[PDB]
């Protein structure tokens, strides 16, 4: 506590939620990442609802596909109504993508704001 470092909110949406790089191609998803951890969420260019999980891990670069069913998003199984909310409380509980896989997810990594 203290005159800083205090952010009073609930969360950002998925829209300025920075790992959230939009729908950036898939070169640009994968050329960005560079140790075992670093992840990003894009939407498919051309597929508007269908969001792509990039995350380094093993040395490949691990990518997976968020399904929207029972009205909730998910990787493996059990899902969330939000997207952001999905990945934070996915984040901060460390649990695995999809349990297939094996991966975590540690420090997202930001986006660029490309204008152009």
């Amino acid at each position: 506590m203290g005159h800083h470092h205090h952010h009073h909110s609930h969360m950002k949406p998925l829209a300025e939620q920075d790992w959230y790089h939009g729908a950036i191609p898939r070169i640009e998803a994968q050329e960005l990442l560079k140790k075992q951890g670093d992840f990003l969420v894009r939407e498919s260019h051309g597929k508007p609802g269908e969001y792509v999980l990039s995350v380094y891990s093993d040395g490949q670069r691990r990518h997976f596909i968020i399904q929207y069913v029972d009205n909730m998003y998910r990787f493996e199984g059990t899902g969330f109504s939000n997207i952001p909310q999905l990945i934070d409380h996915h984040y901060t509980t460390k649990q695995v993508i999809t349990k297939k896989s094996g991966v975590v997810l540690l420090n997202p990594i930001p986006k660029d704001k490309k204008w152009i």
